[PDB]
DNA sequence: TCGCGCG
DNA sequence: TCGCGCG
């Protein structure tokens, strides 16, 4: 699906920059900040990203 | 302004109907839910009206 | 001590 | 144990 296909485009940008806060994700693969975490908090369910539980909070790979 | 008087229609439904929940009021004064929460949460700052710290909270005039 | 993703 | 108002 395009959900899927988002991720996967959220997962190679944190594989390409490192470790990010979802405002910087977002200007990158040019989705809005709401469009981004809900993508970042269903790639933490499904155990591919964690967050540092700063604020903001920093995302990164499994 | 146009928000003060949304405000007061909100005032005016609290006084009309009693203590209500957010979507009730939405309903009623025909906005959606997070631009009456927005208004519901001035106005608590306003001390016109609070919440009961129910899930989902209950408003009514102070 | 705004974290917010919420369907 | 969705509370979310957020500018
Ligand atoms: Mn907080
Ligand atoms: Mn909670």
């Amino acid at each position: 699906s395009a959900e899927t296909q988002m991720e996967r485009k959220i997962i190679d940008f944190l594989r390409q920059n490192g470790k990010s806060i979802a405002l910087t994700i977002a200007k990158e693969i040019g989705l809005d900040k709401s469009t981004v975490n809900r993508h970042l908090y269903n790639l933490q369910r499904s155990n591919q990203v964690f967050n540092s539980n700063e604020k903001p909070p920093v995302w990164d790979l499994m």
